[PDB]
């Protein structure tokens, strides 16, 4: 299967660290509908060797463009370099859908977390769950500025923790979260972020609230030290751990 060629159409600040690109053009012809919160990667030249690729959100989608929003985090990447010197009418090959994991729906009350990384895909969640909705979303941000307003639920309580050096013990959105009040019910629970505050939250979890897998997602969406090729070993070596 060949990649599609897609044209960067318009390149737009969201917030002080996250830029929005939007994608179009022919090459999304045939691209399948209602995609919003899967995952797309995109494709990097490599001279004389296989393409580099990085894992990102399908943020919005229309009929004829889709956007996707980069964090512009420190230690360029391939992926958020290219987001930054993206010019109009410039091309880049993508592979996706891959397919989106939305929280489950079937559940008393509702927690997301995640960090910016994970911002995109939660803040489709928020705009997908109920009207009446109860419970938490709680994410890290690099500052006050890329706190962003969200479409969610009116019971639903937008936490946001403002942390600017991403922490290799993984304390601040487990510190947070075990400082909000448990409801009544059983919760639908939707974690993404930096695998160690992933495997902080979920070792809370796993020690203090034991839930079933179905209501229980947890995903590391980048890994501190690691670029993505790293970090899909590592991804991988804990889920098999985990999993067996
Ligand atoms: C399912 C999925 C969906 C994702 N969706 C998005 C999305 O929509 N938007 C988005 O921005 N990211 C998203 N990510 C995370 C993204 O894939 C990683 O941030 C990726 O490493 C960025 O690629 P890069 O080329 O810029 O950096 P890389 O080449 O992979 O890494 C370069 C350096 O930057 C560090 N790094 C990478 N990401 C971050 C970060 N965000 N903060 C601080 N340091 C970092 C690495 O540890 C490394 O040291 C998603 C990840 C997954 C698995
Ligand atoms: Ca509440
Ligand atoms: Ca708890
Ligand atoms: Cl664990």
């Amino acid at each position: 299967p060949a990649p599609r060629e897609l044209e960067v159409i318009r390149s737009t600040y969201i917030t002080p660290h996250m830029l929005r690109i939007t994608l179009g053009g022919a090459g999304l012809a045939g691209f399948p509908a209602d995609q919003e919160s899967a995952y797309i990667k995109l494709l990097f030249p490599q001279a004389g060797e296989r393409p580099l690729m990085r894992t990102y959100t399908i943020r919005q989608q229309r009929d004829d463009e889709i956007d996707v929003d980069f964090v512009l985090h420190d230690t360029d990447g391939p992926a958020s370099s290219w987001a930054k010197t993206a010019q109009v009418g410039e091309l880049i090959q993508i592979g996706g859908p891959g397919l989106k994991k939305l929280i489950n729906f079937e559940a008393d009350w509702f927690l997301l977390a995640g960090d910016m990384t994970a911002l995109p895909a939660i803040s489709v969640n928020l705009a997908k769950l109920p009207n009446n909705a109860v419970g938490y979303a709680v994410i890290e941000v690099l500052s006050e500025a890329d706190i962003q307003p969200l479409v969610h639920p009116e019971h639903v309580e937008l936490h946001w923790v403002i942390n600017p050096e991403a922490d290799p013990e993984g304390r601040p959105l487990v510190e947070r979260i075990a400082q909000l009040p448990w409801l009544a019910g059983e919760p639908a629970v939707w974690i993404a972020c930096e695998f160690n505050s992933m495997r902080a939250l979920r070792r809370h979890f796993k020690q203090a609230h034991a839930l079933p897998k179905s209501h229980f997602y947890t995903s590391s969406y980048w890994k501190i030290g690691c670029n993505e090729g790293e970090h899909k070993l590592v991804k991988q070596e804990d889920e098999q751990l985990e999993n067996g």
